């Protein structure tokens, strides 16, 4: 493959610097998938990474949850300007009478935190958490990146379609997108393809179920499946409702600096500087409340991490280019962004 030198040149330094046990990289260009696989999925077995290896993609899950939400809209089961409580009887009476589904989706409901408090470890406690939550900001005025926010969005979109979220994803949406090895619950027959994550102390680890984990950060997938999702986000899919769903995930709702927030995907004018891409993926944007501003060739991306795992996806529909990078080390986001940026610049020519 004459792309191998270019990918290796950006990826090998990451592997060495962060002692990354394994990484699966997939690149799209001119309709063609290219797979570059490094290292091991499992340091005990020494099993090689391939484009079939399953990794935890963490928050990249949010792009798939967002697509489910968009699908519920397309099917007429909900609208982004629905009040959250329209789709959850147990939110009737709360501030979620006056927060919208779109606001949940785009982390703009008013300061829902990054994570549930540790004590919120059950259905009952989760419902009470949301019912007792006090808005920090007016709905729509601040982006506070939030698992409880988009997690609730995903959970209520599923409810709007009268099916459990895991079932909708695994039986309808993901097979619809061409993603047959993408799971919220990895089945027995796929467990042998499931990587272990590696903590900073090199302990093997995998995600634990937390409240709304499935919706907010729970997807396990391969580089091949995630590149098919990228393909679907560029070339489209056969099913028309799905196609229209995907399109909805591309539209800008608001901007923070040079990043534009959509459903799941975060977008930039392309060509995009390394500086701009780093800023919109900065700790500031991830961790703090930032005021929303009016929204924006376009690059779409999403970062994802779990304990022991680090993922990144970026693509540029107008140029037919895309990259997936899945590792079983949670290595720093700036390193993901710089490597992706240099590889995509080489593909774009
Ligand atoms: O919430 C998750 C999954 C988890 C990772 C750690 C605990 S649950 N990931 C999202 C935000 N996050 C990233 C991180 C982190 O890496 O510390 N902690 N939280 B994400 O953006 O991938
Ligand atoms: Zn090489
Ligand atoms: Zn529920
Ligand atoms: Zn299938
Ligand atoms: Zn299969
Ligand atoms: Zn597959
Ligand atoms: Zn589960
Ligand atoms: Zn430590
Ligand atoms: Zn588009
Ligand atoms: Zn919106
Ligand atoms: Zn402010
Ligand atoms: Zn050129």
């Amino acid at each position: 493959d004459p792309l191998r030198p270019v990918v290796d040149a950006s990826i090998q330094p990451l592997l060495k610097e962060h002692r990354i046990p394994g990484m699966a990289v997939a690149v799209l260009k001119d309709g063609k998938a290219h797979y570059f696989n490094y290292g091991v999925a499992n340091r005990e077995s020494g099993a090689s990474v391939s484009e079939q290896t399953l990794f935890e993609i963490g928050s990249v899950s949010k792009t798939l949850t967002a697509t489910l939400g968009a699908y519920a809209v397309v099917k007429g089961a909900m609208q982004l300007d629905d009040k959250a409580s329209r789709h959850a009887p147990w939110l009737k009476g709360s501030v979620f009478d006056s927060i919208t589904m779109g606001e949940l989706a785009t982390y703009s409901a008013g300061g829902l935190p990054l994570q549930f408090p540790e004590e919120v470890d059950s259905s009952e406690k989760m419902r009470a958490y949301y019912r007792q939550w006090a808005p920090v900001y007016s709905p729509g005025s601040h982006r506070q990146y939030s698992n409880p926010s988009i997690g609730l969005f995903g959970h209520l979109a599923a409810s709007s379609l009268k099916q459990p979220f895991a079932q909708l994803m695994e039986q309808t949406l993901l097979p619809g997108l061409g993603m047959h090895h993408t799971y919220v619950n990895v089945p027995k027959q796929a467990m042998a393809s499931y990587a272990y994550g590696y903590s900073k102390e090199d302990k093997p680890i995998r995600v634990n179920p937390g409240m709304l984990a499935d919706e907010a950060y729970g997807i396990k997938t391969s580089s091949a499946d995630l590149l098919a999702f990228v393909k679907a986000n560029i070339g489209g899919v056969d099913d028309k409702a799905l196609q229209q769903a995907i399109s909805l995930t591309h539209k800008g709702h608001y901007s923070v600096g040079g990043m534009t927030q959509g459903l799941g995907w975060e977008s930039y004018a392309y060509p995009v500087t390394e500086q701009t891409l780093l800023a919109g993926n900065s700790a500031k944007v991830i961790l703090e409340a930032n005021p929303t501003a009016a929204p924006r060739q376009v690059l779409f991306n999403k970062t994802g991490s779990s304990n022991g795992f680090g993922a990144y996806v970026a693509f540029v529909p107008a140029r037919g280019i895309g990259i997936v990078m899945l590792a079983n080390r949670n290595y720093p986001i700036p390193a993901r962004v710089k490597a992706a940026h240099a590889i995509l610049a080489q593909l774009a020519g």
